[PDB]
């Protein structure tokens, strides 16, 4: 039998394989099934790609995992963990060095002559984050902008150094990615606006798999890198060994989508906001119970 | 609008009220609404209660919250914390003094002869914790004593004390509530076995109350004890200011029962083998959650 390891389209097909076929290769060897890459244009694809089954696991951002839980019975598993033990990423915005856009305030007053590199609509740095604290926050619109175009992390990135799009979105751990696919264009831009903190991405799994798979794809994800040549799969990756995780880690992710919904909303007492307000303050609570838990031992057998 | 409060019969009513009516008094006080206490015969009558949306809140054990999340739309958000600094409480089984049982190996041989006062079929260190490490691990059953009769937490101690029944399971906190209701009945119990830790009681609310109702609950519970008056009455509860918990508190609880579960189905073919699948699955379930749950770190909080 085979599984589909699904693989966000923050690069090409051609930058991610490097980095890729050999942790599927490896997948392959300890878990003695075949294991396919399963690459998309967009984020969409994969999302659907796991909701009709082509796709069995997948490395999501905390938005599409957000979805594949919410529309492709998906479930988080496990957490990626930067290399340098960062305890997350950032989204950016970026321009070329010899761009005269230096930050905020110059990009909100000049965005209506200006062309805007928007990220894939799934994409958490890439969408979701500049859309709440550059755009919604400061009630200005993707829309104003001369031209404006979804794309992923590698395409904006290099439309910017290529002096091709006046701004764009990006993420601090695609512009490592830069460093190595492309070093004389990363060499090219600059960050002009940096986000809060973003949680490590998930690794995520349909629901419906056995539990013998499921169990082998979790026993392989906790176990892997502790020999030299997993740990240098790792690295490239941009990786430390992954970390056991459940849907709560996505709690501010939605939090931050729920907070982006109401400044819309508001910007049209509604029942709306109400609807809202009430799953805000759901998270909210859940959130004082995960700094307030003390330990949690297995039930003794 | 009336808010009904659930308080499960670990005691007699008499022996709760002075307890629960100065709390009860506070929260109306506070909230600006009516409380009422909801009292029920067993711990069903709580959990079915809230079920129909009679019991708006309530004080529950692990288990009783556990199905009140399964029956009963249920939802912990906060968790109780011992006055003394105990990270949790301790399952007993219990006898007289004058009984020359002294440990469960004595108990066993002699259960044939013996009356055993068992538990509310809902309680955690009442009837589950029992059921699973003295019970299910014995290969045993309370009907394998003389005679075997359920009841709650101070009917059985008072029971044990006045020598009506000759073991019964309990709780060291309700040793401590019959310390202060009964103290002549008390020096007359001795322990013959005792539980790993369990999780302080959560309590629990119905999740379609209005979000406004929940919110001043939840502020209200958050903020009890600043005052010389409020530690008076946490003190009398025998508790501490109580912090904020989830459902998640309720894990190794879930985990016990399904490990107890699957000890009484291998033990009562194809419908073995069916159920215990179905048990496995829900183990590694939680197994899984309970790893990502010690791996968590200093948590991610959605900056505004």
């Amino acid at each position: 039998k085979a599984l589909n390891f699904g693989i966000i389209s923050t690069e090409s097909q051609q930058n991610l394989k490097p980095q890729w076929t050999p942790f599927l290769q490896d997948m392959e060897k300890k878990l003695g099934v075949k294991v396919n890459a399963f690459f998309a244009p967009d984020y969409a694809g994969i999302i659907q790609g796991m909701r009709f089954n082509k796709v069995d696991i997948a490395w999501y951002g905390n938005l599409s995992a957000m979805e594949a839980v919410d529309r492709a019975n998906g479930q988080v598993f496990a957490q990626t963990v930067a290399a340098d033990g960062s305890p997350g990423y950032w989204s950016v915005l970026i321009v070329n060095k010899d761009s005269p856009i230096n930050n905020l305030n110059d990009l909100l007053a000049k965005r209506k002559d200006l062309t805007f590199g928007n990220g894939d609509p799934n994409s958490t740095s890439g969408f979701l984050v500049p859309g709440y604290y550059v755009f919604a926050k400061n009630n200005i619109s993707a829309s104003d902008f001369k031209r404006t175009v979804n794309a992923g992390h590698e395409t904006n990135a290099l439309a910017v150094a290529n002096k091709q799009v006046d701004v764009a979105t990006n993420n601090t751990e695609n512009l490592d990615k830069l460093k190595t696919s492309a070093p004389e264009k990363l060499k090219e831009l600059k960050v002009i606006w940096k986000s809060p903190l973003i949680p490590g991405d998930p690794i995520v799994w349909r629901k419906n798999l056995s539990e013998t798979t499921k169990d082998k794809i979790y026993d392989f994800f906790m176990n892997y890198g502790k020999t030299p040549e997993e740990k240098a799969v790792l690295e490239r990756l941009g990786w430390a060994p992954f970390r056991a995780s459940s849907d709560l880690q996505l709690v501010p992710i939605r939090q931050l989508a729920l907070f982006k919904e109401m400044q819309s909303v508001k910007d049209n007492k509604l029942a709306k906001t109400t609807a809202i307000q009430a799953q805000l303050d759901d998270l909210d609570r859940l959130n004082n119970a995960l700094s307030a838990m003390s330990s949690v031992s297995k039930a003794v057998q």
